[PDB]
């Protein structure tokens, strides 16, 4: 009987909504097209929205969204950076799912750092025409390398043990560091310029927000070690693009693996290999030898999923059951 | 002293002649294996350079001692591909053993996770402009179980790096070392219980008479249902013609290899401008969930650094009478 | 009802069919004896060319009243057409676009002979290195087309508008056509032994099943360039892997594979190929497969579409029936 | 006894020059370089250079040249729009192969005509994946539709009969018309405004020279059919690229298949797989959907190459013996 329409949604994600979902009282519609200014029209006549990390929630969007009634935004992913919270103002909360599988994240972080480093996907391309050779294909040894993490939160601190098991030399950077942790893993804190200078790998995995919004640009990049290999799974923002494709250009960038990207909206997760990428900085990104782009999907594996959904449900059973909300985003 | 290489690319050849320049060596460079066929250009070499993929039986073994050979010299750890017991003390044979363990343990964990996250499928999707991540879900490593057959130099990096995963890890050895489990936090189990126990399995052990088909259909049938394998060992330790069974069958979950076991024709080489003549190669080519690289875990700076320098002072050490720290006993 | 649908067959019936008084179902699945079941409760079952139309789904669509049988294609060799015993009607489509499949079969020769699905890969990796992509003329070589039919016939008109010298094996040769074109009938035998193209343009029937085969390779020259637009079922596959591997053929394109069926127009890319030969055959430097899309384009689909619904609009009028396949 | 000085060589060029070389009184030197102002001076103490399609042979080039006493300039190719005619004052003669492989080129055009309209590279990439799908690869019948040939040489009729044989309609322009061809042909002379507005298909034939250069730009595809068929075999700077881009993205053109490239010097040829393609134009042409890049190898038949080399070497035994140049390029 609680109303919940859902956006951007794929075959995967109804599959399992319907699944786990059979065991609430809840109505599901289920919607391809992303939640933007133009189709939050649609939420009229339901309780719950429930958005994921592309959906453009803007004032314009919250606007009409809290005009239709709207009760509460679940959101199936544990970013937020894309829901303009000032101006919901309380007429409706936000939930989101904030720790599904931080492994996910970490584990695939280290398989982009691999892949570009050991060119396993060139690899690949090439034994497939029969290809054999080798050539170009030599990377590094990680052991005893640094690698530099910005954002030691959950995703942060699972990379750094794995890494650490790698016998790398690990140093970080967050807003908040802390120190015990740092104690157990066995790594040190540092300035942004330390880890900049220092790093033969870095890796982003800090939320978007005003401060870390192309916190990588042609300034930070031009103090990193030239051939530094780069991976980003954190938010697509982080990254001035633009800067990047010049880094690439100017052999300052070893490889980079990207899971997300600035402009990726109306892009990952679809199909458009019938169609022109108007994108160019997109178009010329994936042209480049050594960037490897994934389509945002670090997040992408059984448990995550589950987890996602599962816990997605219990917040909306928790909201309409009048229960502390401790998946609250707080506004 | 004269040195006749092998199966040398131009990789090679830049840092034998980069860090040779110090070394009193006359060196030619052959890009040919060294097989019966070719064993006859040896004639007026004292030192043979050879590689993983050369074909060191007894005719070639024959030829060379025939021809005056003084030293065998392997610019790789296994020896497999070399017949000891036919070499007799004619010559003496030295390999590098331990140029980098964790070259191949590290490319071992990426090979895992580009299959099980399928990362080469994404990137050719994502290049065509498909950015439609069906099919493309995998597992988390986390708390599943990883079995590691061969616990040497590469095979104890390889499972520290994925404790550091919090995966359960377990192994089998021929010689187990007790002492490095409860450093690691692994057990040593039978090779059936392996089997039955492993989401993940690696083989990391040199291709011996014990090890020669160890996977293969019987083995594979204890496996779980998508079982995760990778191998960067040798191509003899899989039964290849079964692992494609036991992918049709659906046993196999996804498999990388980096090395296979009739690979000496084809890796390291171009060969896409002709047949794939090899029917098994050709056909595990054509599979979603294999991932084929050509032996190259190996190959780093770092690695392909201590090789050439490790490899010319076995031989510097051979020629000034010194004692062998690398040779291989025969 | 129709079968084997997706979304560009859909659209395409929706749009032009929304003129006609009809009724239709849609489904995914091919139509065969395991589906059959579902066509109880229609007069109407429109097939397409992998559907497995053999007497026991016929059996099954008889016994449930099926008045009309249409196939939106022009192949028919699936149909097992002794069976039906004029329990229902089948009609094609028999002349949507011979232009689309003779012209994409002279698109695959030149694909094969001058690398260009090759070169493509490469420079999208940005090898522009040429080596190993060099083709020949075609010009003065000698084609040889297996069927002089609505589409090998054309075929050769355009081979001939490249200078090459032409040869052509028919049941029935037509040598009028031979004189306006410009080309010789002959036996398979001298095909074989004079074609440096070899195309095939006939129906799969009991005759020409397997006629490409070890022992008709043997005859061609060897780094004879191959082509099937036809049907899978023309090739013996098994023969034809061998052939590649002792370099009798020199490229080989195949639009149709002999057990295309569970395979041709689906994604099939999160899944294994269980099909042990279409595996081998992918790995070839020197085949190019693509899925039976020889017939696709938009005046082709649009004949098709048209033609099929009012062949259905003349069946429910009680017209006589201008395209049937006779039994 | 005369000596030669090749650029730009591969090994096919190699074997070829060796196998039919052996027969002539000829040194012969085989460079990798391409013949530029860097790499003139590598001719001093030869008699003969020989150069390829992308040396670039502008006043300094020669200038060294005549200094350094060289006699022949020996172009392996039919294209002489690299070198700068007036500048070379007769101090040496300039020789071409002028009609080796017509049927080459115009055949390889019909190829890439068809590749980009059924799109028989993308199904190629789809199939060896085992994605046997086929939506967005509908074509069109060429039969009974427009072709547009600019150029109406030796080329270009080979194109224009085949294509005629494809029952198309066609129209050509070209500086000199030859009227009596297109009677023997079938086909109109029309002007180019014409030739815009009413081709499906448009290939250039015609040489690269002064009039030429970026006659394909965004003034002149805004004349063209919406989806128009666009092929380009003859040279890179018939079309403004950057100008090419926009079209694309705006669905001016429909698929444009592209033999040459403007800035192609330093990368056609070339295996430029393992590094920075710096070029951002080149780049962003290989991430559209319906571009399709060759590297000019049109001209690339056994029959083709055959002929070059012979004609070439008889273009050079002509020269030494005083015969008169049949192949000769008027300077
Ligand atoms: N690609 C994908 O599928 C996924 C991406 N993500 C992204 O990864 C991000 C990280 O997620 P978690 O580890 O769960 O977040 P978290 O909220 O646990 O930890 C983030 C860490 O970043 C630090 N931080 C905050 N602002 C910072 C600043 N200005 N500079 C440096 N550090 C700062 C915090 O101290 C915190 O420790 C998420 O915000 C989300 O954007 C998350 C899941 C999946
Ligand atoms: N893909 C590549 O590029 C490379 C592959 N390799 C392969 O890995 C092996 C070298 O590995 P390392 O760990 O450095 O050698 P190692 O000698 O350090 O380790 C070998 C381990 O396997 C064990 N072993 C021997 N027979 C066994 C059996 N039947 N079952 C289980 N374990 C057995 C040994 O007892 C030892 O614990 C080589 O033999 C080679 O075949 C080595 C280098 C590079
Ligand atoms: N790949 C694709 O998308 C398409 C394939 N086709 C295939 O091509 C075949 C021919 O199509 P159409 O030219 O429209 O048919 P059609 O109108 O030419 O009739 C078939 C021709 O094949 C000849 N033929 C019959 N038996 C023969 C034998 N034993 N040996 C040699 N030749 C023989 C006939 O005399 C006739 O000239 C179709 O039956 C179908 O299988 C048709 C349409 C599309
Ligand atoms: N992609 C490749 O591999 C190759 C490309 N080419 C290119 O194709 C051209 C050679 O074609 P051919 O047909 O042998 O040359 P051709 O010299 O036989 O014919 C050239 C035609 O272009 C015409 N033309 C000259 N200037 C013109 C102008 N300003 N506007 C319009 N038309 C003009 C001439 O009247 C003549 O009909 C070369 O000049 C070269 O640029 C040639 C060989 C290979």
């Amino acid at each position: 009987k609680t109303k919940i329409i859902f956006f951007d949604i794929k075959d995967y994600d109804k599959e399992f909504f319907k699944k786990y979902g059979a065991d609430y009282n809840f109505e599901m519609t289920f919607l391809k097209v992303r939640l933007t200014e133009e189709t939050a029209n649609l939420t009229k006549g339901y309780d719950v929205v429930c958005g994921f990390a592309n959906d453009n929630i803007n004032k314009e969007t919250i606007d009409i969204m809290a005009e239709n009634g709207i009760k509460l935004l679940a959101m199936r992913c544990a970013g937020f950076n894309n829901v303009s919270l000032k101006d919901v103002n309380e007429r409706f909360k936000v939930v989101r799912v904030p720790a599904y599988s931080p492994h996910a994240i970490a584990e695939y972080t280290v398989g982009l750092i691999l892949a570009v480093n050991r060119k396993i996907n060139k690899a690949y391309v090439r034994t497939r025409e029969g290809n054999f050779s080798i050539n170009g294909l030599m990377g590094i040894d990680l052991y005893e390398k640094t690698a530099g993490i910005i954002g030691t939160g959950k995703i942060g601190q699972i990379l750094i043990k794995i890494l650490r098991g790698f016998d790398m030399k690990v140093i970080a950077y967050d807003l908040f560091p802390n120190q015990k942790v740092a104690d157990e893993l066995g790594f040190e804190y540092v300035s942004l310029d330390e880890l900049y200078a220092n790093s033969d790998i870095i890796s982003l995995n800090c939320p978007l927000t005003k401060d870390t919004k192309y916190m990588i640009n042609r300034r930070s990049m031009l103090k990193m070690k030239d051939g530094v290999i780069l991976v980003n799974t954190g938010r697509g923002m982080l990254i001035d693009s633009a800067d990047l494709v010049e880094a690439l250009k100017d052999k300052k960038i070893g490889a980079v693996a990207l899971d997300v990207y600035e402009e990726e909206e109306n892009y990952f997760f679809e199909d458009k290999s019938t169609q022109v990428i108007e994108d160019d900085i997109l178009g010329r990104l994936l042209s480049f030898y050594n960037v490897l782009i994934t389509s945002h999907q670090a997040y992408f594996t059984k448990e995550a999923v589950g987890a996602i959904t599962v816990t997605t449900l219990n917040n909306i059973k928790d909201f309409v059951e009048g229960r502390p909300l401790v998946n609250e985003v707080p506004q």
